């Protein structure tokens, strides 16, 4: 089929990139950037999230794969060495297909009205924009608290081994549809309260921030952020769309949890 | 038609107990604590505990009910000045239900070879008898983590506001089918390392705790705790078996966390 | 003596300072903001760490007092009612003093070399310009470890309770002549490794926080915060200096502290 | 002068112990584990706090030591490698002393009006006989919480990177004269309220821990665990007594720390 890899642009991975390309071009193996149906992302995790996001308007029709030549990656989770049976599986076919959920991630503005979506493969945050940051939490459009505090995360189930993880959050198997918020120093005394914990939102659940002095926010998405001036409202939903793996070999979530941070 | 009524067994509990029978007594409802289809629980969480455990063989038969005669409880969450209300409604019936996940705890002994299985609403605990507490902790058979700590908890949804909570756990909505893990005081250095997340199990993942030095533990379920002798190991799992909730108005997840922690 | 008056500025502070100071006009008490003896602060805690600054080239000379006409602080806790009974006692004399230890933190830059010095009530922290936040973290001249996460808060005695508390650390009675570090948002897996544990450091330790790619920070000193360029090291250290305040009751710390967080 | 060694008891440790008695007799030193002014431990730290225990009425006539034949401990800090060195300089003598500060427990007792006294080198501890554990928390004759969980930690400076570490404890440099109280799994709802955060008290105050409903405990100090009947009050103090170590080469305690969960 058509396929295209990205590289993390070192010596190391640009090599095994054009290894890559020279072993499919011994199949009926097409490159192609524009419309691939598999996308090979070599480097990091980091080069990964790049990847999900360059083809995150034909999700349904691509199948992801990542090879780490550095540490091992929760998404780049195969060895370079590997690097040649892949070629041949991915050539020959007949793979199976793994699907995680995604965070989809609207900011709404004012001035007028206007609206922005977003998908998260990791996590979405909001931050002030310099300023005390304080926001009305909003669930199902009951209020449920006055966030005051450094921010919040709204993380994928796969974002909960990165960012969540440093926020104290709960690890949480890929296949369970669900979103985690946690917070980021909040200030709780006798007059301010939050909630402290985590909190696990299933689908269809929408949880909406809601500004109460200022309007202008910090909003990252993945690797991306930027800052988010006349927002009226910033709301978390679990996406009905969802970013398929190609899957050749068992392994599994929590071997990779135990390997990334236990031993390995 | 059948039901009945424990009561917490102080004198504002048994009153309200007394008048609800008295009320019922104007329908065809019938009083019977063997085979009853109603179960009311009068009092707090504690009481309602108890009335789980008392018909957990008769769990997909029953609707539950509580009524907080004290504080705002997360199981028991109708007011008495409800009471009448609610036995109109329970006496024409029509009523909906709402199914909560509940989890199973299997313990197998050595000496020969036997088990013992439980059914927790809130979680089941593992710590040991006074000595160091050190298990090996297997997820699907794949060994994860060697465990050295006070212990270990286990909640299920609805119990993740209760001990979990303490333990640094995330609250889950409990239309999640899943079984969260906490650790209590984990030894992390050099040569001992756990996860420290709280790590969050879908449906038909296998937990499974299995000793090290010392066989026996003391192993809770809900209030019940106990020690065991000769274990050999401690299983988790979602159960298929769920409680039944009566439900006659919307009462959300989430406002009754922020009624109970945030503001009432 | 030499006095003045600081005031949030809002309707209920200005009108107590005015009355304040007609009361002064009853005694040998000359108003004068260049080089006063005593600082009354008016307000909330925001205000009184505005005083402090204000007047941070005198803190020998002063004896500060903070007046809460919102709710209790930390500094500012004296009630609006006992204006008068202040003024009294401020105008005889014959007060004690209390005295609560600062923190010094030093800024060297690159270029050619330079050094900034700036004292802390509460805290002074670090963060990055936007990118990731790495840091060398050396302790006595001795590297401790490598930090990679969101950024450092480095808190004394008496900011414990404020923005320390709300990153997990520990709240020190500000007779000890201390310093704490606490983490934000630490990033650990195979790789990457912090202590994640506050550290309590006493005097004369020196902890120094080095650049490792980027040279650009966002450090703050508390409520004041600016993005500093081309720096070589933060250094930080219990000060020789310290605030004195003007004590005329018994309010404990402990009491204050459970005023504050526990009940009032 | 007159020493003592005492061993882990495994085949190591013992071999070691012989060979230093061997060295000893080759100077003006005489094995008296009545009356020793040195104390050396050969083990762990568990090795070590037996041997404190041992010799706690005689703690300001004894210099210990600790040998590692494991890994590096708190304590035993001297790798076996060093034990021929260590005879020579100890057989000298001229040594430099580093004094550890201690904490000081004391139990009273009802039926009639009793108490005991206890000396902890890392922490002392307080949980319940399996039922609820709720205490009154008492700071200085102030009532400061009311405290319901699995029970209190607390911990000397020396002690705060053992139990107290994985409670969320500071690590505490020990020439701060401290202790530290945290908590174990607090309960805290709309009715029940603790502090949350460790506590790091000075020298002279005194904090009274106080029994609400049950007056049966489980106290530990250090590796000392016992049930007390008929408790009417637990108070903790910096000692006054001090634990006194011999010293031949700079070992700082962050490098110890930085060893012990950083890196070696
Ligand atoms: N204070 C903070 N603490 C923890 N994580 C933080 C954080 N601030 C941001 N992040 C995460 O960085 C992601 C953006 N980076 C790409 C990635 C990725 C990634 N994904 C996963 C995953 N799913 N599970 C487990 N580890 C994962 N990691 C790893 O995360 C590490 C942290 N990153 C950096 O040091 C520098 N950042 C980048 O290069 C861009 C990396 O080594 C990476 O291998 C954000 O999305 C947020 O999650
Ligand atoms: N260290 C610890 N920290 C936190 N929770 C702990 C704990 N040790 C045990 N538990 C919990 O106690 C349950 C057993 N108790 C019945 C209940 C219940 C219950 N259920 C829920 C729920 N689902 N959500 C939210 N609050 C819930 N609560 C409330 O929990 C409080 C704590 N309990 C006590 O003080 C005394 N204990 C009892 O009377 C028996 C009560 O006020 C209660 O209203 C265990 O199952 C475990 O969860
Ligand atoms: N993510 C964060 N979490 C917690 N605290 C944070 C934080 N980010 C910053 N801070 C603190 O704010 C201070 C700067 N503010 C003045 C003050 C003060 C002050 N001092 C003490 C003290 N010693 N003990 C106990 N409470 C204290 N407080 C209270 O702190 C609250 C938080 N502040 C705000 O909401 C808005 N900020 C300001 O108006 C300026 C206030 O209600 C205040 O009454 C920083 O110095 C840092 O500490
Ligand atoms: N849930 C818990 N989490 C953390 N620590 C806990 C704990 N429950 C008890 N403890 C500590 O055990 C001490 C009693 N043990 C002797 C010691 C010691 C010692 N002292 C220090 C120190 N100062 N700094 C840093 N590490 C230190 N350690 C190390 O601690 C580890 C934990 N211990 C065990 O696994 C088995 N226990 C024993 O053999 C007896 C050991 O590897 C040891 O090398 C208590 O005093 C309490 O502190």
């Amino acid at each position: 089929m058509k396929y295209m890899i990205t590289s993390k642009g070192d010596e190391k991975s640009d090599l095994l990139r054009l290894n890559m390309i020279a072993g499919f071009g011994e199949y009926d193996m097409e490159y192609d950037d524009v419309e691939p149906e598999i996308v090979i992302s070599i480097g990091g995790d980091g080069t990964f999230l790049s990847a999900f996001h360059q083809y995150e308007e034909r999700l349904d029709e691509i199948a992801f794969i990542g090879i780490h030549t550095g540490h091992l990656g929760f998404y780049a989770d195969w060895r370079p060495a590997e690097a040649d049976k892949l070629v041949k599986l991915l050539a020959k076919g007949e793979y199976q297909k793994v699907s995680y959920p995604l965070l989809k991630t609207t900011v709404k503005y004012g001035i007028g009205k206007k609206e922005a979506t977003y998908l998260a493969l990791n996590e979405s945050t909001v931050k002030s924009s310099g300023g005390p940051f304080v926001v009305d939490v909003v669930i199902n459009d009951i209020h449920f608290e006055r966030f005051r505090g450094d921010g919040l995360c709204m993380s994928t189930p796969s974002g909960t081994t990165a960012y969540n993880k440093s926020l104290g959050g709960a690890l949480m198997h890929p296949s369970i549809e669900a979103m985690q918020l946690t917070e980021m120093a909040s200030i709780n005394n006798r007059v301010y309260r939050t909630i402290g914990s985590p909190l696990v939102f299933p689908k269809h659940h929408v949880v909406s921030l809601q500004p109460v002095n200022d309007k202008d926010f910090q909003i990252s998405v993945d690797h991306l952020s930027i800052l988010h001036r006349d927002v009226q409202e910033i709301r978390y939903e679990v996406s009905a769309k969802k970013i398929h793996f190609a899957r050749f070999r068992s392994f599994p979530f929590w071997r990779r949890v135990h390997d990334s941070f236990i031993e390995d």
